[PDB]
DNA sequence: CCATCAAAGATCTTTGATGG
DNA sequence: CCATCAAAGATCTTTGATGG
């Protein structure tokens, strides 16, 4: 828990490509990667872009000097990115690749403590237009769910039928009426069916 | 039981990828594919890779100048394949459409009549090489049966607990020691376990 | 830089397993 | 047999690398 000063060896399961989000500073760019090591995985968000060519699939690196909240780990400009030469194996069981790439069901995020970080696709039942945001009605075989999205022009094509891929959204509510809410990190791509 | 000038319409189940073989004239490529009528289903030779846009699955097409010849249709160059009208439906049971891509168990290929195509994927018993071919022991929970499979490199990854996947391939033997073959246009790929 | 084309990832569907 | 959902195959979309 919190920073975390030693190198952790790991295999890179997945890196996204740079987006662009926006900050009291300003526009501000980073990447969403995921990470495991042999026991279990993580999800990464990588403030520093120029770290994009080390975070690769297949490929295992040490990452030093990192922060670990709840769901995730954060690497900034502070941290150390290095390639392993040898010794360095940190095989992966087939089971966690699995669940690693996998879209969560519904009804297993009712039992998840708040704050837990969702990924997926999900179906859309209906689309409720906000001010300044998108609700979306998403459900699978396993139940259903309501999540709040970013309102633009990507989003505002999505309508009832489709699909939307989910990163790095977080929790706010679980049990009954479980909903998710968009971050500052988060990123909502829309999956036109048919 | 021939030369079809007649137009066919029907609907396109699937359509695999191109591939290309080798006769005499050199390389010539074609693709397999299933079509089906409200009454039943086909195995489509398709010697017109130019076809492949014809050829989509849940799209009503209409064929003409097509060639029945026993267990499967010939499309070639010389016919012609148009987009049915909106009045054409032609509504396909489900049971057609699930039986024409499920795979036949080997206890029921030994009543079908020399000829009958087999597609499918089988689990390999043992795997006996030979000069030009390869004898692939395949079984299930209904039988055990042998198939004569091309002799490469990818063919040769195959061992037992694997799984082979045929197409078009023909049934040379029925009745006890039931036997396929692996013929010109047929095609065979090896699922690793 | 754009436009090609070739390599890898994500998506859909039905095929066949799995539990009543 | 029925009902339910993920292995295999195919394709589009992303990526990445290459030539105009």
């Amino acid at each position: 828990e919190g920073f975390q000063k030693r190198c952790l060896p790991v295999m890179v399961l997945k890196a996204k490509k740079p987006f662009t989000f926006e900050t009291q500073e300003g526009k501000q760019e980073m990447f969403h990667a995921t990470v495991a090591t042999e026991k279990e995985f993580f999800f990464v968000k990588v403030f520093n872009t120029l770290l994009k060519d080390k975070f690769i699939p297949k490929r295992i690196i040490i990452i030093a000097r990192y922060y670990r909240h709840s769901g995730f780990l954060e690497v900034n400009s502070a941290s150390r990115v290095l390639d392993a030469e040898s010794d360095q194996k940190v095989n992966v069981p087939l089971n966690i690749i699995r669940k690693a790439g996998e879209t969560p069901k519904i009804n297993t995020l009712q039992t998840q403590p708040l704050g837990t970080i969702v990924n997926g696709l999900f179906v859309v039942q209906k689309v409720t237009e906000k001010k300044k945001n998108i609700l979306f009605d998403l459900s699978d075989n396993t139940g259903k769910m309501e999540v709040l999205g970013v309102r633009n022009e990507d989003t505002m094509k999505c309508k009832e039928g489709d699909k939307v891929r989910l990163t790095f959204f977080t929790l706010s509510k679980n049990g009954e009426k479980l909903q998710l809410t968009s971050g500052v990190h988060s990123t909502i791509k829309v999956i036109k069916a048919k």
